[PDB]
């Protein structure tokens, strides 16, 4: 057992552990995004790109906050990932919308742990997620949303041709 | 008091801090374009870095000005600036538009004050304008034609598309 | 509109609109400053260029602020900015009191924005007032303050050559 | 004789010449300002290196004035050189305000004979004076006005120490 434990709530513990499982479905989610627009059929290269990079993101955003859980004294538990939600992704519109609202859901799930660890007075979790999570989260954010402007603004008329540009223009590729 | 004036009108000296406040009205007029076309619902990075870009070219030119003033002897005087005439400002024709319509009233007083220091026999300062700001203003002007001319060929059909292939293959971005 | 936002008040998105006026008619006062010290009847370099680098300065933070309420997607709204208080700064000793008030106005409007967003529990808000602005104005009111003392000092007896010797001995020039 | 001119009025080439004589008149001032200040009873080098400086800059005005009436195919014509006013030069301020005076006076000739090329529609000449000679007279008037104000400042009280710290803190030495 721990010798280190200080000031560090049994709420804010379990949080953190179904923060971690959040970020691993993320994760997964992403990877599964990759995929999809590296078929054949599919064929988006840049897109492909873009949301292994995410998947990698998620993971690293999860072990972060296992060293800090670590650090406090808490204890790491793992449960089960479930998997995406979808088999198929759709457009590169469709799939950066589901981009966004996974990322405005794990937003707030790193908001509310915010406020938790407010009302419990842990500065240091609270100073740990203004570090490294919240910013980080509001640029990726604002990232996708200028994406779907794009997107859109592409895919209005000839959507085909719409959706190559932008993946040829904008991602990395 | 100054020591140093000669042949320095007060009517230029006047003129010259109206234009230091055309010239900062300039500025501030592209740095609201410039964030707006940063907004999630614009999001043409291309545009937003051009506008930028004039807002810093406007605001050096009024502290040219101003050096000028002191330069000659002249008063430094600062009044209000008025906000931009809108607070969005449409399409990237809509905003070059209205940049161009800016300009040419910014040359036109730039011409209006070389004819006043013609008239008073103000050689250093037809000069100045002539060295520092003239020419660079045909160059700009010419440049926000080239731009509209392109705009303009690619929005007459599919607006969208055009408007992001402008600002993805013209644009520096 | 918007597909973005998320825990961004109304009342944030206006103050943050309003503290960016502030800022810019911070620089614009000291605009007015760097200007006053390079007259030919003044003649402080050190002066005039401590006020200029600080007209910069607290434009940049204009520039970050109008930054972020894009990236949390608020819409920048910009208003008149007034002129600065006065055409003449008087002595360095009169600036620089001068400065320090505009600094604890702009310190007290930080403050009051960073008392808003813990009450709305904004917290990338709050981070991002602590993490740009906070400490960089407690840092420039320290500067400012050791300034003062040291001309106060300095023009207690003999004025004109304290004044000098500061600007000489003290400021980068 | 001349094959080469053209659109050069004798008024202009008369005007030159006694330009030139001005000129080498304001080198020569110079040069025994400069020798006052190496005296071994004056000994303030930095001032001493100011007017030898402008001693050179005045010889170099009128031989880039010798080359422009050579390249009009005017003649040159040399006249005797009068010595200069005072063989004393009193302080640095008694100094310094006997070169703004200088000073002006070249000012005020070129203006004179910028009128006189305007009126004689000779643009190459006014073109000459233009991008040769009026603004670095405006910026030179600037830095002695600046300095007579330093002077004046330091000079109010305790003038001999005024008079040393001025000539070690802001002249080149
Ligand atoms: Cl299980
Ligand atoms: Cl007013
Ligand atoms: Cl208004
Ligand atoms: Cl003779």
């Amino acid at each position: 057992s721990s010798q280190i434990r200080q000031n560090y709530s049994t709420e804010v513990e379990a949080a953190v552990n179904r923060l971690v499982n959040l970020y691993l479905r993320a994760s997964y989610t992403y990877l599964s995004l990759g995929f999809y627009f590296d078929r054949d059929d599919v064929a988006l290269e840049g897109v492909c790109h873009f949301f292994r990079e995410l998947a990698e993101e998620k993971r690293e955003g999860a072990e972060r906050l296992l060293k800090m859980q670590n650090q406090r004294g808490g204890r790491a538990l793992f449960q089960d990932l479930q998997k995406p939600s979808q088999d198929e992704w759709g457009t590169t519109l469709d799939a950066m919308k589901a981009a966004i609202v996974l990322e405005k859901s794990l937003n707030q799930a790193l908001l509310d742990l915010h406020a938790l660890g407010s009302a419990q007075a842990d500065p240091h979790l609270c100073d740990f997620l203004e570090s490294h999570f919240l910013d980080e989260e509001v640029k990726l954010i604002k990232k996708m949303g200028d994406h779907l402007t794009n997107i859109q603004r592409l895919v209005g008329s000839q959507a085909g041709l719409g959706e190559y540009l932008f993946e040829r223009l904008t991602l990395k590729h």
